[PDB]
């Protein structure tokens, strides 16, 4: 008999592809059909439509395990029994569905994950954030075997070549008195990027909500550039626009993580050969880490 992981997650996409990785692994660990859920996210107003295929391809298998992620869910009655236990109470008991709740099942999937025996539960319902729970290589499966749609893929070729090719890129990921001190500590990671040795010319792809940050950080160093900004297609175009700037940080030599928390550059860490971040345990001092 069929049985499934459901992958639920409506926050940024970094957690959302990590999160699944995790889901995935599980599925193909425990001989399960992997279930994308992306009903509610924060990219689309309409709460019942699933948001992977507004921004993802059409996908049926990842690496052996088979994969539903249309609006299937919304037809296809998932069998149960469920785990986490929470997910076998009656709907009206599930209105409540409070963060300590939330934090509860992160762990109680964690534990599962963990053991040596598959739950006997026919559907795993993961609706909690499982970044860190899956092995590296489950991540790189994901975002090598999905793809982004056309129209967003087209965008990413345009700016592709006309900033990035013949280029070596340093990017730099910047989330947000307290001002003046952040903007000096985004500087002085430019200049360690920046000493650094690079094959091609240098230019420096600035991804940051502050329209201050861009146009001080552009006037303190050339060769700064940035993706121009452009209801529910304010929604989609956030979530493109996000998912531009995520595979562009991917494509850099260099890149600045400020904060190196944040799951936004988790693919660029994962594929840069140099990460710059301020070490959190040694606070205001910068370290360069090289990947494999
Ligand atoms: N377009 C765009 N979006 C970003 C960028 N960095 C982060 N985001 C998204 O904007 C939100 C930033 O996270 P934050 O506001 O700290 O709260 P969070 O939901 O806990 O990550 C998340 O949706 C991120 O995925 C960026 O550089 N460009
Ligand atoms: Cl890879």
């Amino acid at each position: 008999k069929e049985r499934f992981v459901i992958s639920r997650r409506r926050t940024g996409f970094g957690d959302c592809l990590w999160s699944l990785a995790s889901a995935w692994s599980y599925a193909q660990r425990t001989g399960r059909t992997l279930v994308i859920d992306w009903r509610g996210s924060c990219y689309v107003e309409q709460p019942f439509s699933n948001a992977f295929p507004a921004f993802f391809e059409p996908v049926e298998d990842i690496a052996g395990v088979p994969v539903i992620c249309d609006d299937r869910v919304n037809q296809l009655s998932f069998p149960g029994p469920f785990f986490p236990r929470w997910w076998n109470r009656p709907s009206i008991d599930c209105i409540n569905r409070p963060d300590e709740q939330i934090f509860r099942e992160r762990d109680e999937l964690t534990e599962l994950f963990q053991a040596r025996e598959d739950s006997e539960a026919n559907t795993i319902v993961c609706d909690a954030c499982l970044m860190w729970r899956c092995s590296e290589e489950a991540e790189r499966l994901i975002f090598r075997n999905i793809k982004l749609r056309s129209e967003i893929r087209a965008r990413i070729d345009a700016l592709y070549e006309e900033h990035f090719s013949g280029h070596s890129i340093i990017g730099v990921h910047v989330r947000h008195a307290d001002s003046e001190l952040a903007l000096h500590q985004v500087c002085m990671a430019i200049r360690k990027a920046k000493a650094l040795s690079y094959p091609k010319p240098v230019k420096v792809f600035l991804c940051t909500d502050s329209a201050q940050v861009l146009d001080q950080v552009s006037g303190l160093f050339p060769d700064v550039f940035a993706v121009p900004k452009r209801s529910a297609e304010m929604g989609i175009e956030g979530g493109a626009s996000a998912l531009i700037d995520m595979y562009l940080l991917a494509r850099c030599a260099t890149v600045i993580r400020f904060p190196p928390t944040s799951a936004f550059t988790r693919y660029a860490r994962l594929l840069v050969p140099r990460i710059i971040e301020f070490d959190l345990s040694n606070p205001g001092h910068l370290t360069m880490i090289d990947n494999p």
